[PDB]
């Protein structure tokens, strides 16, 4: 049986925050087991070589399967604080653990008495003890190098461990790494300097990490993934413990603990503050039969001129579609989804690579080239097709999977979202049926609750199969198996996603005009919804009339500046 | 002989014909009693019991006998009788017998106790309520009451009811008054040239008017015990404290409000609402955002110039606009835009008249097709048309033009961008016999060529609000109804762009008043930063930039919907309407 470890990841670098954490995740999963749950990233109050690291890292002596999983019996057992495996390392009693914990916390309090980006993860580990895991985590750190990256073990199974005075020499360390890693012995590549001094970075071991119930940041992350867990060291479960921290703090100091401590999501390479902006997603139908667009952008050169336009016009994201999903549509049978889309993506990249070479020949050469890729519009593909999406992430042609129907069409597409070092974010929309039948499928016992419940289960599936929680965006699918009164109701109750990253697509849909040559009327109705969306703090809105949506939000933003 | 100050309370049950009924009653009242020098809002109140045909009204106005007295219609700036009244000091000695405060209270509480009993045994509508201050030439409260009974009868749910709430500082209770026709005649004919002819008289009324007067009671029995009365008087005499009152009006209103909420635990304001009036009907304050459609009939307007000079086009445009959702249309003959020089070859008046008259000519052809058997009965069909007709506001500061407009029944609202300061005389034109007119007081400084230079305020938000409130006090003193006076902060007029924005930011200070805004196509919008077509946009100016200016427009339109602005004034009616519909839908 596999063990369960819960880890904590820390950095101080905001600029590079994602690349550092995700690189540290890649390597953890590699040398330790599958990552089967994760928190969001959290901003809390107390790299030009990183790519080169990946094809030089040493392989693991354990290979886990790439297969999708739907369950994890060990996780279910961890969570009940029940026994999975005899502890190799000596356990201690709760009373001795809390004595020797509380001593280290008062001493640490004394020394210090003279932002952080965070993440919890759950690992289904093939490592047999805590100590070994710890030695492996130190290795990964040094391979990179509390500034840079910090990985701590919070819970390893249900064990209560406390070991002072651990001294490990270059022999001990070697014996432990090479039980788990194929280490390179060769002169022209090795890390045997590192392995030799890795005992200097370990003086003691202690599960649970004993700041676990005493640090908001930790509780805050653990609250996303193991709210019901109650280690024996704890007097109440993580969510109850969280709640007794927030409450006490807001009672004692009467400031909102939420104010400085913020949830973050990621789209591409940088962190976003959840709910703190409404980005624009420019639409680009590259096909012969979309309502409102068909055929305008089939030619790759008109389709690329247009991307460049919306980018300029204000859109943060661009969302390519090769095939309509609109009511009673019959996709153009003369050219496929893939044939339409590939040239246009491929043309975009080549056009951006001419841009980058024309710039290549602040104010320096890197200063100039960093301003160019620092405004590259994010590219989001609107498909459900394994083989096309594969071809996009293999050629470096997209950043975001927009799977309408939440990766239920072919769940295997989920495995392409993590590619080695490279992660990719995903939009899970709600919908039923297909274009001819969706209208007819509108019975819900509890429209609002049911749909939230649908998306939440899809999320649990994706995080369990190793997609980071902070890359998953929701969408209620306005117009997709809703009547117009239902579509409007979903907007009315949009406050139920107030804890989640949220993406909406109203643009040009029929329900808009149901509120009232009259394309004019529908676009304007849209701009209203954009205001509503602004005030509801929707995270991303997906629209065709970028220039005009921009105008709205500029005005709305200005009015609401202190 | 100084004049007396009386405070009257008007009350009706008929919501559809509400405005006409009260404004008919204010006309007769001013005519026979004095000058109206102050007024409250109208309020929709829930009846306090326990402590629709008017097609004859118009033809009553010119047939009413004259007052023997006559006030000068000159503008006034003060009323000493009032000042005095407000300190509960004496004006004139009471002809009628006064009574001690303790005897007064005793007799009142019997009348109230007995009314409660009546109504307890008993057990349909709301009450629309207005209060008014009159500087009066009637020498005593009884004679006034007789003139009020006369007025009511001249008209006759309870259709109209007019009571004397205060008459000077007097404290009076006459328990059983008995006036025969002779007595009534003596009293009315001292103040009115009554017709004496067989084919024209009201001697059947005058003779029996006594039946309608059983006692006399100043202050009114219920003055301090009805929210609806306190609610009104809080507008007009808040600081007053009679001898019967343990504290002033405002203190007493807040006492009432706390007591209510600290008992029945509901908000008293939720079910008693402030109304305002644009033309012929009540509008519930803050309950809606209406769209005002801009019509510039001149060669020099910053975005419309030269499009609507031809009357036929300009009149089509007014039909398009009403169709597209505009509740009011605002015709403007001269431009006030920055640095503009108005075309000196044709006059504001020349431009606006052929239009306003054509439109009337046209609308009347509509009614005649409908009536005829083209385009609910006859009465039904024809009522619908008139309810459909757009309100007309005229944007000018010219006495001679507004005189002409009003004289021909061509407009319904003065939109005076100078807050009626260019020519204060224009105020006397807001009230013409039976017919009253609503007015929009906007804040500007300077003129199109100097406004931009006049942007030093000590306190922008509060200075503009003071100004507007002073302009309101001046109009209400000169007899314009407060429910017809609308505020506008004047965006872009003698404000820097940051200052226009700021005014929007603190627009909540107008949370108590009717509010009119015009952001449309102004400069400050763009300072913040299946196809879209602008319409009714000069081909001369920046096409791409005004796409952005118009759509920023729509953002304020949304913002305005949320802040509860009463009227927005826009070029893009179709679009603004689209936004308002959707937002409306989302919020049911
Ligand atoms: N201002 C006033 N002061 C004293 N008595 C008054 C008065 N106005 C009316 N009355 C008296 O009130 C009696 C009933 O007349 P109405 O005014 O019709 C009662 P109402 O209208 O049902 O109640 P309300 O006056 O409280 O609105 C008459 O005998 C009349 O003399
Ligand atoms: N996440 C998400 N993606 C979407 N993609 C397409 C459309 C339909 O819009 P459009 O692209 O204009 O039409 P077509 O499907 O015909 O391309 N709607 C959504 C949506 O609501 N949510
Ligand atoms: N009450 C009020 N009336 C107004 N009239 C005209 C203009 C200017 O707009 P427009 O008519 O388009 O320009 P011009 O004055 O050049 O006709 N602004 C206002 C305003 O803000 N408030
Ligand atoms: C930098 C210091 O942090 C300690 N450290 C890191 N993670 C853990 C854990 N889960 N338990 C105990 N100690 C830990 C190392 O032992 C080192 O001494
Ligand atoms: N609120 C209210 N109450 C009343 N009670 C009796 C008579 N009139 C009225 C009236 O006009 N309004
Ligand atoms: N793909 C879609 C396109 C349009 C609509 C809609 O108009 O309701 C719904 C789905
Ligand atoms: N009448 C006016 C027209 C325009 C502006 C403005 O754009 O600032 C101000 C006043
Ligand atoms: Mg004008």
């Amino acid at each position: 049986p596999r063990n369960i470890a819960v880890l904590n990841f820390g950095t101080n670098d905001k600029k590079n925050c994602v690349t550092i954490l995700e690189t540290a995740l890649y390597l953890t999963e590699k040398y330790l087991g599958k990552i089967i749950n994760s928190s969001y990233i959290y901003e809390t109050v107390p790299i030009s070589w990183i790519g080169d690291l990946i094809p030089t890292v040493e392989n693991s002596r354990y290979e886990e399967s790439e297969d999708l999983i739907y369950e994890c019996k060990e996780l279910e057992v961890f969570l009940k604080n029940e026994k999975i495996n005899e502890s190799i390392i000596r356990e201690v009693s709760v009373e001795d653990y809390e004595n020797e914990a509380r001593r280290i916390i008062k001493r640490n309090d004394e020394i210090m008495k003279k932002y952080f980006f965070n993440l919890t993860v759950v690992v289904r580990t093939f490592v047999e003890d805590p100590l070994a895991m710890l030695v492996i985590l130190k290795y990964i750190e040094q391979i990179m190098k509390n500034r840079m990256i910090d990985i701590d073990i919070l819970f390893f199974n249900n064990y209560t461990i406390f070991e002072k005075s651990i001294s490990l020499k270059g022999e001990d360390i070697y014996k432990i790494i090479t039980k788990y890693i194929h280490i390179n012995h060769t002169s022209d590549q090795n890390r045997l300097d590192i392995i030799q001094n890795l005992g200097d970075k370990i003086e003691f071991l202690c599960i649970p990490h004993v700041y676990t119930k005493y640090r908001y940041s930790i509780l805050l992350c653990l609250n996303d993934i193991i709210p019901e867990y109650k280690h024996s060291t704890f007097e109440e479960a993580i969510r109850s413990t969280y709640n007794s921290y927030v409450e006490s703090f807001e009672e004692k100091y009467h400031i909102n603990i939420r104010k400085n401590n913020k949830r973050l999501y990621v789209l591409k390479d940088k962190v976003s503050y959840l709910k703190e902006r409404t980005h624009i997603v420019g639409i680009l139908n590259v096909n012969y039969d979309s309502f409102s667009d068909g055929g305008l952008f089939v030619d790759p050169v008109k389709a690329v001129e247009r991307m460049f336009e919306m980018a300029s016009d204000g859109a943060s994201v661009i969302d390519i579609g090769g095939e309509s999903s609109a009511p009673y549509v019959v996709p153009n049978p003369s050219v496929t989804e893939r044939d339409l889309v590939m040239p246009v993506l491929k043309l975009f990249k080549e056009e951006w690579h001419k841009l980058e070479c024309e710039v290549g020949g602040q104010s320096s050469l890197q200063g100039k080239l960093q301003k160019v890729r620092d405004a590259k519009p994010i590219i989001s593909i609107d498909t459900v097709n394994y083989d096309l999406f594969k071809e996009c992430v293999e050629g470096e042609l997209v950043d975001i999977l927009n799977d309408i129907s939440a990766c239920t069409h072919n769940p295997e597409i989920i495995k392409l979202l993590r590619r080695k070092n490279k992660f990719y974010s995903v939009v899970l929309m709600h919908k039923r049926g297909n274009p001819h039948t969706m209208d007819k499928l509108t019975n819900y016992d509890d429209l609002i609750s049911d749909i939230k419940r649908y998306l939440e289960d899809r999320l649990h599936f994706l995080v369990l199969n190793g997609v980071p929680r902070y890359r998953v965006l929701f969408d209620v699918g306005l117009g997709f198996a809703k009547k117009h009164d239902q579509s409007i109701k979903l907007l009315q109750h949009i406050h139920v996603y107030d804890e989640y990253p949220l993406f909406l697509g109203y643009s040009r849909k029929r329900f808009i005009v149901h509120c009232m040559l009259l394309y004019q009327k529908n676009i304007c109705g849209g701009l209203a919804i954009a205001s509503y969306s602004f005030y509801k703090k929707v995270d991303l809105i997906r629209v065709h009339d970028v220039l005009e949506t921009k105008a709205v939000l500029d005005v709305l933003t200005r009015i609401h500046q202190p």
